[PDB]
């Protein structure tokens, strides 16, 4: 009364979706191969990956045929040298995700509706090391000018503004593997509470190299499976860590009456959003998936939605022994009899772990499973521990239509037990 | 109607500040030193610094003696192998903010109620370079496990959660040097819109050394100033650059009838939030101020409160050419006469600029403005151009007392044009 006001929520929707990714360049087309059972998993070639125990990871294709990524369609090559890699990739997803939605901010009004909230999860080390023995080798000015704006994990969303006019608000998470659902999510509320109109909202990462895959798998995170087709392989009895991959995915998320009388098209509504901390390991999760738990409850008391009503549940799960079955017990702890009605499914055997990317491309598979009432497959699930008793779509997809509404979730956990969840269903 | 909902927003309010900068650790000594004047910015002593063009910095003092830092205190030996330097500042800024408020969780309940929101504006540098030289020159296996943990922008927040056992949100930001007001932006609103009750929040970053140093130089952002009383001079007619600065600082941010319910003590309320985006350069303001005077806006909207209402705002102005004057403008802009009746400081004379943590040690200083009515100086202001005519507490502090409530401002801008204002009040 005197403790609580009320104030305005707007309905929030998206509108536009963008990716660039290790199934390819384009929105339809990287769903149907998603759908069709693709990965874009493949094997480590090159002589500088030779030291490590990994041996596979996902790489966005790159050329002018069809669903690959010509950097030059969206960037010059001096931006080029300005610019780090994942930054060039989530100027492309960006540009997408707005032609998507039709969205191209002209008057000053319209600009100043529109942020950005694009995260990263690991700044390129490469910009890092490359420097530091430019520095240490020639000195002082053998240092870029642009080595600062190459290497702030703020710089995509920066980019993306200053290339568009996006003159809200201006917003960079940096959350390891859940930075692309904290985005997503923040944007949700951003748009929701009235600081913006439409933002600009994803995830974008492209650490592929010796070092960065030298680290993860010292941290004893990465499949050490030398064999592509099977590496990564979530909620089978024989995962055994996760298959780095590259890439950005960016929504357009607006405000509904914006997006109604302006005439777009809606792809689904965001209903809500959970947040929690496992308070746990810094790498491992919560064996009992408690965070988790707590993040999916979250995220269902936001959106004022029952456990029952959960159609989809777009699994974080990224093929570890750890990981794969707290998030299982996570949802048969929250779902109870329910848990067996539902479809779970986890993307990553088609795409590999995207990392600041996941969870921007992973809502984004959420959001179009939504729309067409159409569950895309996890990869590789051939056999199953009994424990591992749900529906987890396996290999082939499913339709899954309701004349109730579709709802679905979808789970992003990251290294230092930081969780998110959204809520996002079919209008 | 069918577009519109109501949801709760609780109030916010401030209980608890941790300190650990240039000016020392420790609140209530900070805000002395603050206060009657002192600054942390020293020379650059080392053969290290000699190849670049900026002499001076700002450095936590450290020892066991009067307001220096001992990471002994916070950290064990071992623990500091697994942490980059800005986690253990965090820690150490994040147990003094808990012991400033009396919160210390120890019921699922409470834990669950607390979440941690740390920022980062950079990882460190030479934690990234040194393991590059390792892997390069002794291969894969002298490559740390603890790498990846090292050198995630959200890993003081996963420490600090894991060290207190906070289980919400578990949130990080790197926005560059608006990190720190984001920080405490999102805090704010998770627990308006119920994700918590509790949040441990704020900002990190200790990156001097030569190839930062050398990075932000060559960026030409930094003084070329040799003498480390007169290097930093915000609105002066001799600004030439920022100088840099390490430390953390943190908030504990509580939901005002949880405050009043456990008999806490309210530094100020947390009234309002204001973010935008310049559109403009990726590392030089709007000249005319446009998305400073966006954000500042957008707080006030936020808050309720009226231009007419403001009586302190905490300046970025971290002692550039263009910077202190595109902030100058915004402010006459918005607040046009009342411009000349409120007073404004820039307290980066005495901290340097924080990067991460400017902008949370910046809403800490305007907290304490609030809940004291009393001003920090500006450190250097011994001239002025005529177009710098405003009170900017210039040398001295000043007592800003009001039978009105004490309502004040604290703005944050960032390389990639990203800006945010943050608006406290005294009860
Ligand atoms: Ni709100
Ligand atoms: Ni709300």
């Amino acid at each position: 009364l005197y403790f609580q006001s009320m104030r305005l929520h707007r309905r929030v929707v998206i509108t536009g979706i963008g990716l660039v990714t290790p199934l390819g360049v384009g929105t339809h087309l990287v769903w149907d191969r998603l759908i069709g059972g693709e990965s874009g998993i493949v094997s480590l070639v090159g002589e500088e990956y030779k030291s490590i125990p990994c041996s596979v990871a996902a790489y966005v294709p790159r050329g002018s045929d069809e669903g690959q990524f010509n950097e030059q369609n969206f960037v010059s090559k001096s931006d080029i040298k300005s610019m780090s890699s994942p930054t060039i990739m989530a100027i492309g997803a960006a540009e997408l995700a707005m032609k998507d939605s039709g969205w191209h901010p002209q008057s000053e009004a319209d600009q100043v509706a529109t942020g950005v909230a694009i995260g990263m999860g690991m700044i390129p080390l490469e910009v890092v090391s490359e420097t530091a023995l430019n520095f240490q080798t020639k000195g002082y000015n053998k240092v870029s000018p642009f080595f600062v704006p190459k290497i702030l994990v703020n710089m995509a969303a920066g980019q993306v503004s200053i290339r568009y006019k996006l003159k809200g608000p201006n917003h960079a998470v940096s959350t390891a593997c859940t930075t692309g659902a904290h985005a997503v999510g923040d944007s949700f509320r951003f748009i929701a509470h009235g600081d913006a109109d439409v933002m600009v909202a994803g995830g974008t990462d492209s650490c592929i190299s010796p070092l960065s895959l030298a680290g993860f798998s010292r941290a004893r995170a990465l499949s050490t499976n030398s064999d592509p087709k099977l590496a990564c392989r979530p909620f089978h009895p024989k995962r055994d860590g996760f298959v780095m991959g590259e890439g950005a995915a960016v929504l357009v998320l607006e405000e509904y009456e914006h997006a109604v009388q302006r005439r777009a098209r809606i792809y689904a509504e965001v209903l809500g959003y959970g947040l929690s901390g496992d308070a746990g390991h810094i790498t491992a999760p919560d064996p009992e998936g408690e965070g988790a738990l707590r993040c999916m409850a979250a995220a269902l008391k936001d959106a004022g939605v029952q456990p029952e009503e959960i159609s989809y549940i777009n699994a974080h799960a990224t093929s570890t022994p750890l990981g794969d079955a707290a998030e299982n017990k996570a949802i048969k702890h929250l779902f109870k009899d329910h848990a067996y009605a539902l479809a779970v499914s986890s993307t990553k055997g088609a795409t590999g772990h995207l990392l600041g990317a996941a969870g921007a491309v992973e809502a984004a598979f959420t959001t179009l499973a939504c729309y067409y009432q159409k569950l895309p497959p996890t990869l590789n699930l051939d056999c199953s521990e009994p424990e591992f008793d749900l529906n987890y779509v396996p290999l082939k997809a499913q339709e899954w239509k309701t004349e109730k509404r579709f709802i679905g979730l979808t789970n992003s956990f990251g290294f230092g037990g930081t969780n998110a969840t959204l809520c996002i269903a079919g209008l």
